[PDB]
């Protein structure tokens, strides 16, 4: 089975299980009453493959290895990308940056920091009735943030106790390097997306394949089927900092 | 469902019926105390979606997350009922219209909307209650948290101020219940409380309307609630310059 | 005559959603089509749920066609868009209006049409037209005086090149379609018509009468839309 | 709810078994002389008239009289115990006995706390210090909130008046006590507050015209006297 | 209600009248020098009419509610700031060392002083264990700002717990205003105590026979033992 | 180990045979493939006491511990910069694209340097995750100063974090000064450990008869595989 | 005392039976190796008290040890520190500390600065800096370093207790002297062999005590320390 040391972008959201090609569901629009939506999700595949050596392989522990230190990892790291940042369009997923609402830039004032933009953004997911779960950020826009001073020795946030992932102001974030650098997600994941698993992550090895037989390797391929349904676009929002 | 935040339904004190009207003593306090006799009558709040036979219609696993998503949208109408909802018909005759206006002349020269806070926590002491909470529109929460004045200094701490929802040690319920512009704090553990008669409870109609055609389905959710207004004069109510 | 559902080929399909290859002609997309509902209602009187035959002969003589009929305009005029399922007409292939010849009537049209569809290596196999066009078509005569290829006695059915020609009220007039359709589109049932009475159904209830609905859901897969062609005679 | 402290809570608790109570009392005057004082155990009530359908249910009017209406009884002993002439069933409360303040004190540019500064000083005349103070709601929001020519609060702020604390120590904003009258002193030390019987609750259908109008009538008795051991520690005033 | 001056320092049970220790004595090496400490005794005496007395629970409310109260609330005041003179007890502000007023900096505030006087218990090598502040000087400090609306130490309930930079605090009215004391008291002064509080009744001092009065008495015996002197400093904020 | 090493910033990997082929994919800045192959190498440090040092038991244990495992300090000098051919590894340098000097300017500083270097490792279609250079560079780097800039004073806290960029960095004096090493470490290059490290004594080792000393060895087996030699930029500032 | 931690702390333990040790130091060129000796040596703290103080019996045995032994480890951590090693005394770590290199200081560098460089310098020898010795009132000046801009280069006074500098501990004692600091990782660099623990030992008679009825309390431990890497240890001056 995958796994990785750090909160995942998919622990941000709902976890659901679904056992056909697709389900529909109701989208709530807010007008800054509300007003449905037909919607649907289609369950789409994500790979991650990788050319391998044969009779090293398939008669040895490197295997195990090879499969845990690549594939998963590879996989993971792809899902992670997809959920954030797909398209929707033929094999891809639509991401949260698709579907969420763009940043309120008359929110932010003269003098303000990235504490600021952090707490425009934290409120703007509140005009969708919804509180703020968590926010996703790259790692050098994490880290700038989780080390800096407020005119005085003072320090807001935590720093090297703090910027180990961790938290910030009580919500989780995901630094990941999916996401842009000067772009931040904000919302309240926790109930305004659902990533539905069709399939789990499964490996399958093809001794038969583009010219393999002749060439004497092999093609190792972990896949997994899953949706990704957004029920309030109003309660994620996309900003860029200054 | 509540989500990381004080609800409403929080402020006030709580208790269980099992009738439909129960009634009791309202202190009428005067600016002695006075008393008058009331009854509360056990209205019935409901939260309904209209979505499409697919959606619902599905294993287990797939019917709780609609349940879960209505049981959260049936106590925000709660919230919107007992704040501010008028005593006719089957509404619940909500806080903001017991409260008390608020003393305009109290107000300083070159006040903030911090200072007429302060001014409505001092106000609701004429009661001989202390205030327990404020009531803010999410804009106008947002608004004072990050305030300042000539120098560069917040008034309530950093913008860490906003989240942590709190006021000089009184919580703030920040909530789209209220109109932008409007306040309500007051002693609202003392000076109110909720019967319930019935909890929260799901129901599913395909002949509602029109449902039957064009394949909807209608989702209700209900719960059954009385609200006991034992002193309005600890309740004030206000608007922003 | 028939049913456009009677043109394209019919396949069977228990999933929600349809992945399938388009063959733009030969190389290869993936496609999907996801199952849509089409329902019919009708109002009737409360005196049909006693003496069940009665019920029955209204539900299959009158109710049954109606759903088709319906189904028509939308398998035929679709979109693919929220409910809708996308439409023989929206996955279509212009008309070319270079074999047009110099005075060509409209009964020649087709015959270019069917032609046309062959550039696909598929052989038309139906036709869809307007009744108020297939109305003209077969009257137009000549200046002589005489049917082109009508003439009371001399006629079969709705026909035309021998194809059939099935007009529906769906189709707008002065669109016509011809087109390959029984090896080019296929109809995926996910269930077959369900029959349901309704007494609460509006005021119903009131007003003593009652809702019969018959629903059905089902997808279209459009493999070659070369095959079909879409045409607008002046 | 106990989110403010009474004046009961700024005195020295005590109990007794005898309907009176004979104590001594300090004449420490501007060394001491005892004068020997008695104090009769006095009845504070407190009523309401309810209609004769909040019986129908016995835990909610259970409830009502135990967290709704013993406050009452609780803000009228408060009442009580901070301003009682004493004569008839009144006790004698701290403002009966209470010494006045030190006008001469009084400076040109005295702020309204100064004034308070200027009592906790003269408390000290007694060789006591000053214990918690109590003033008048109103008045109190005012000091708390002072501004100078900026907007910038001088010691207090809303922070404060939520605090109940200036100085250290502990402030009374009750409604008893009327608007411009203060009264500091070292209550700890100087005065105690005897008890002879707790709470107690009747209801009475008969009383008054309640049989002909439909009502009841819930009635909370308590018994109690107020011991002041040394008057020049207790100390009045009004702003001016 | 809150720990006392007695909680801070160091306990310990004499059955002597006096007892003799070495104080170590620090330069600005370690000298020793020979001190002895001498059981004082405080007492508190309040006289009530004797009618009720003798049959009442009153007794107990004079007692505890009257009598340890203030006997305890005296014995704070001579732990801290005594003279030595008489059966008066040494103080540790009698005994203290002097705020080194150099050590200040222009723009210091009022926990700028702490600070600093957190360091110069260390001059002694010990470690401040605990602050004894006026109320109001501690309701003046918790309540300080940084420059912004940020706020140092804690919130105004409860005074911040009383504990400044993990140190708790004593607020005593004993302490005068505007005068502070740390040091590290649990390693730096013992308490030694002889006698318990006990509570006697006169009914024959001076004229009480006559005018129908009693006395009742609560008094303790107790020695404070010095043992670095260093390792208390006591100062004023300017 | 108050710092991560190479091993903890590369891929872990666990092998049963004495060499291992693998299959590279070249980027062409297409992907094609090589086949290739990692024999297994010993790294070895060694350290000479004196004798009659086995009667100190508990405390001699400790000794052998905690300053061998000495031994990590070898293994990624190995691992960095080995020159491949002979009885040592292909290190991380060795297979390495060369800087893009393009991408400079005139007035640019180092750590804008870098910056130029993790964008030149998404070529590869892969992206920078670590940084390895010379304790002094690094050193120099986050205490850098600027009189005109609000960056004054230094980084300490960075310096000592070991973070730039929000990518670990690794100061070791294994990297020769100047020179840096950007690149997607976690999926171009695997460690494969082959067994664990093992100590020996030796009395007759060269002149240990005579003088009186011994040799203790401790020495360890392990391949490096590099799957994509285009993620790594090496370069000098 | 344990409200600070002490010198002893940031070395390493270890019990040796014998009163001599051999090692090897390793030499680092900014490695070879040389072949050193660690002689178990003593350390004895001593308290002048009266006779009296014996008469109470649990008031001194039951109190002044606690005492006793503070001093001694006061006394141990300054002997560890700036032990000279000639005439039965300590190798100091100051002895064999290397010299803090000037050539690493900028313009405009604060008392801060050259800790951090010194805290780079141990680096050229393979180790990581495990902690700094300073002097408490240097300790006190560093830690409220109020900045020409008008900010703290730490967080406040709040630094000055729980003593610690990016993450590094500090230990201020009055054994370094006022503008001396060392920074080092020595928790690798060298080691403490305790040979036995420290016994207490009174003397009515020692120099005149018997005269003046005083008594003499000697406390005493005997421990060797060994440096395998002075490179490690780096000793400086303040500007």
């Amino acid at each position: 089975m995958p796994g990785l040391r750090r909160l995942t972008i998919r622990d941000l959201l709902a976890q659901g299980r679904t056992s056909s090609n697709a389900l529909e569901y109701v989208r709530e629009e807010v007008f800054t009453d509300i007003t449905f939506s037909k919607q649907t999700a289609n369950v789409k595949t994500i790979a991650h493959w990788v050319q391998a050596s044969r009779q090293v392989m398939d008669d040895a522990p490197m295997l195990q290895s090879y499969i845990n230190n690549r594939l998963m990892y590879g996989l993971a790291l792809k899902e992670e990308g997809q959920l954030l940042n797909g398209d929707g369009t033929g094999d891809n997923l639509e991401g949260l940056n698709k579907v969420a609402t763009a940043y309120d830039t008359s929110l932010n004032a003269t003098g303000d920091t990235r504490a600021d933009i952090i707490a425009h953004a934290i409120y703007q997911v509140t005009e969708s009735e919804f509180s703020a779960s968590g926010i996703v950020l790259n790692p050098r826009d994490w880290h700038n943030i989780a080390l800096l001073k407020d005119n005085e020795g003072r320090y807001i946030f935590g720093g090297p106790q703090a910027f180990t992932s961790n938290i910030m102001w009580g919500l989780p974030v995901v630094p990941t390097k999916a996401q842009a650098a000067g772009t931040f997600t904000v919302g309240g994941f926790d109930m305004a997306s659902q990533v539905w698993d069709r399939m789990d992550a499964t490996v399958e090895v093809s001794r038969e394949d583009r010219d393999n037989f002749v060439k004497n390797m092999l093609t190792i391929l972990c896949e997994e089927r899953l949706a990704l349904a957004h029920y309030r676009p109003t309660a994620i929002i996309k900003g860029t900092f200054s």
